[PDB]
């Protein structure tokens, strides 16, 4: 389960890409998330409203939440394999106040990887695609256990 250094390596090598725009690429990743899979826009009240790729696009609430999504897991990312307190109350508020199943949390797994290999091809090689693929795999997972102790089957 865990990463190499080199793994790591390579997931803030795109990470340092992604950086420098947080709520652009936020936004993209759900836009993604929402179009292949219509069923996660159910979970937010706030963009349900939202009924088009254009109106995704212009929607400043949606892109300001992108970036907190982004924001977040990039912390998460940068602790590479010691990121307990960081992901911890992120597990809590997924599992309580807005209950994510585990299989929405893959979804935008994929998401993500579609966009970084859309927006960044030279830079989203294989094996980075396969240790940003393997860093989410890592994410999930310890999500998962978190919802266990929280009492939510995910
Ligand atoms: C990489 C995975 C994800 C990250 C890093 C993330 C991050 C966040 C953050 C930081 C917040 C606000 C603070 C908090 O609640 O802790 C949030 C809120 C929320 N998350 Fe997530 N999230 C992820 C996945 C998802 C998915 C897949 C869904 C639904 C399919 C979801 C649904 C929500 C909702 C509904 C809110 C509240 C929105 C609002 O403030 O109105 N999250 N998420």
């Amino acid at each position: 389960m865990g990463l190499s250094d080199g793994e790591w390596h390579l997931v803030l090598n795109i990470w340092g890409k992604v950086e420098t725009d947080l709520a652009g690429h936020g936004q993209e990743v759900l836009i993604r998330l929402f179009r292949s899979h219509p069923e996660t826009l159910e979970k937010f009240d706030k963009f349900k409203h939202l009924k088009s790729e254009d109106d995704m696009r212009r929607s400043e609430d949606l892109r300001k939440h992108g970036n907190t999504v982004l924001t977040a897991l990039g912390g998460i990312l940068k602790k590479k394999g010691h990121h307990e307190a960081e992901l911890k109350p992120l597990a809590q508020s997924h599992a309580t106040k807005h209950k994510i199943p585990i299989k929405y949390l893959e979804f935008i797994s994929e998401a993500i990887i579609q966009v970084l290999h859309n927006k960044h091809p030279g830079e989203f090689g294989a094996d980075t695609q396969a240790a940003m693929k393997k860093a989410l795999e890592l994410f999930r997972n310890d999500i998962a256990t978190k919802y266990k102790e929280l009492g939510f089957h995910g």
